[PDB]
């Protein structure tokens, strides 16, 4: 199956496959299980921003939550990528919805890869037809430039049990044998809305082989990446 | 058939179908009949550089080939790529030997765009299986991580009638109908070396629809890029 | 003297020194009458940006001024800065009031210099003790992050008669005897207030020699760059 | 006294400060007696490349030296450097020879840092009057555009009981109040020869005050960053 690393804004406490009881961001490494968890004050209809940093020799993934004026929330985790990960990768972008529901809405997005070779991309809008994102599941951009990855109506209220992502078109070559040190650092904006009482499911940037696609049942806690629970 | 924007070095002259009696850099805009040409400067068996820039507001495509910062040249045309070009491009380099033969090495690539999100890649060595480019015709990646785009023996000596190109993996936006301006700029490295006293046939830096191939019947004069000599 | 190229943003014409007669952007190049101008769409209280560029390979000066929304205004002027300006400069930003007034607020600045050595600075808010810049006349920072280019009163009322500076910190490399090809890109966004009928008098982004100061004479219409209108 | 952050490369095993008995890379936090240290096979002769990099997310500053076809080494340490650094700093490159020497020639230098504002520099050569470097004690540029921080003759060969130090002269900004994340990366290339059987005594890249300067007795083994061994 793909090989997923992942960074996860989760809005719904799935207790019983192992989330802590309260909304969090989570660092997944090859499962839904989080290897790192950090209470996540989520709050609704405010735009929030996330930024993702690892490094090679420094072998740590970080990422930090934030909103215009209140705290930030920070998680991060120990780990050698390079042992866990491909040489070539795709980056993108994942939400799900389930029997609640939430917008997951991509506001801006930006992505640096080096390796000691350099790629760099930044969207501040999306364009009707980006043609640079393999948009996969329901994700598609509205008509203020936004991507919405789940389902949203006509009118702007999310929909449940919806699924999508987007990719960066060019794979990221992120280690080679010759290799010294290689890193990457991640920004996107979002925005969650809802009506419900409890919001659902989640948003991800993640990390996967080439030919990663949304697998078979991973509707609502499994955040479109992963098709079980394990 | 494609649409074509190029910077070429043409080591052959081809008065046939207009080149200038002499080496020579051009302009092409749509046609290998250049817009602008300047004789080349030449140092074959030295290592060359290439700078290529462009500004929506400027209106005006430069580029100037160096040898360890000696024996410059320089070619100017001043054009309005959103007339020209599709909204969405690749971006790429090619290069061809005809009857007589030169090698088409490159070292290096790099390749920055903006429009106003932004797009830049950069390459000091070539992998053995570059997953983030599109290698056509006979292009390859040799042992010591440079891009050969035309064949080369494996003892080094060039081969004659070969056409090879590599595009970047995704598409380029360069132009949007609210776009205030836009923007690129590109640089690359290159080793001409040569057995013959007319070596031929030349290397470009292109710019083409997102869906571009080699046409048929391209080879030497043509540089892999247009389908005649129009 | 000094020694100065800026773009300038100009509010009010002064016609006895060879402004056109509306409201207008310029080039101007060791003297306040511009080389190179076109009709500017000046909208008070709206926020505006400016992006300015320059290649020594296309020889070209170019800016843009623009609105979200709203018609853009674009001038150029072709030039080699090599036979204006020092080896060394120092970068920044300038505006004046005279008799009549307005805001000359700064909400981000960002540079680039490439020579081929490179140097790039980007504020989105400046601080209330901004250590990298050189503030001179009335420039100051507010505690909404803003820089305040001329005098405004603690309720944000424009003062007339006022004049301000802000350089770099650091001096610029903008041309080197090896050099193949030089080149820089700014930009700035600004928020121009007036409570005047006819508002006053402009901002400017400029280089200069790196011990350039305010000269004597220098208020209103000479934007506070030059000492004469010759 | 000056508050320093620095990255050694350590060429002399100075045992009676704490010293490992072999020439090592370290991390230095306010002590030459390095908080981290790892094995470094030292290699006269041969240019180095050192990678320093810091997240205040992860809270991890680590660096990595390489040769070419060699293998690497790296140093890591845990540390928050808000609590260690104030908020506006200078960033530089320090050497020293002692009764001991090595030539202490930087052939580039780039630096990135970004606060959540940015600066970055970069160096491939250096000018022979270069006005954006504040130049300490020993250190001076030669006519290859090589940074000298220790003396050398008109033949090359260094000079004992030596110390220069090169700071940007741009002071950074790398820690606010309403702060999320500061972030910076560091590079530069190194050539050491000498003809001694033990050369010494060290290159540094630091992070220091604004106003830091030599510190009295801080020759040799104290590689010019500290008044005593503590
Ligand atoms: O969207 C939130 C959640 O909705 C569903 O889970 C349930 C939430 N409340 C329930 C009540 C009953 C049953 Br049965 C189920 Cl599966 C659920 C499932 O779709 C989950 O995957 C999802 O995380
Ligand atoms: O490599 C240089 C050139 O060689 C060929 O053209 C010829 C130039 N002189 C010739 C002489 C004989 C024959 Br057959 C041919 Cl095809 C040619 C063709 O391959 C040209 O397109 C190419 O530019
Ligand atoms: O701010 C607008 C202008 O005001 C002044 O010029 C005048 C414009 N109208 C006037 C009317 C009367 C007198 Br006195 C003066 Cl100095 C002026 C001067 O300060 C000019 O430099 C400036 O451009
Ligand atoms: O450059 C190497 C070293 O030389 C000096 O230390 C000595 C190393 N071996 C010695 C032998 C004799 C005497 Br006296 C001295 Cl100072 C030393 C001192 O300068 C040290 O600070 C330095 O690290
Ligand atoms: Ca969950
Ligand atoms: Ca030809
Ligand atoms: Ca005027
Ligand atoms: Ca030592
Ligand atoms: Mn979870
Ligand atoms: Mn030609
Ligand atoms: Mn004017
Ligand atoms: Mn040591």
């Amino acid at each position: 199956a793909d090989t997923i690393v992942a960074v996860e804004l989760d809005s719904y406490p799935n207790t019983d496959i192992g989330d802590p009881n309260y909304p969090h961001i989570g660092i997944d490494i090859k499962s839904v299980r989080s290897k790192s968890t950090a209470r996540w004050n989520m709050q609704t209809g405010k735009v929030g921003t996330v930024h993702i940093s690892y490094n090679s020799v420094s072998k740590r993934l970080s990422a930090v939550v934030s909103y215009s004026g209140s705290s930030s929330t920070t998680v991060s985790y120990d780990v050698d990528l390079n042992n866990v990960l491909p040489e070539w990768v795709r980056v993108g972008l994942s939400a799900t919805t389930g029997l609640y529901k939430q917008t997951n809405t991509i506001l801006s997005w930006s992505f640096t890869s080096k390796l000691k070779n350099s790629l760099h991309f930044s969207f501040h809008k999306f364009s009707q037809n980006p043609k640079d994102l393999i948009l996969q599941g329901d994700a598609s951009t509205d008509s203020d430039g936004n991507l919405q990855l789940t389902k949203v109506s006509s009118s702007g209220d999310p929909q449940g049990n919806s699924v999508g992502r987007a990719l960066f078109y060019a794979p990221v070559h992120i280690w080679e044998k010759s290799a010294v040190v290689a890193s990457f650092d991640a920004t996107f904006t979002f925005l969650i809305k809802s009506p419900d009482r409890e919001p659902a499911d989640g948003i991800t940037f993640f990390i996967a082989n080439t030919d990663t696609t949304i697998p078979s049942g991973s509707g609502g806690r499994l955040l479109g990446l992963f098709p079980d629970a394990n």
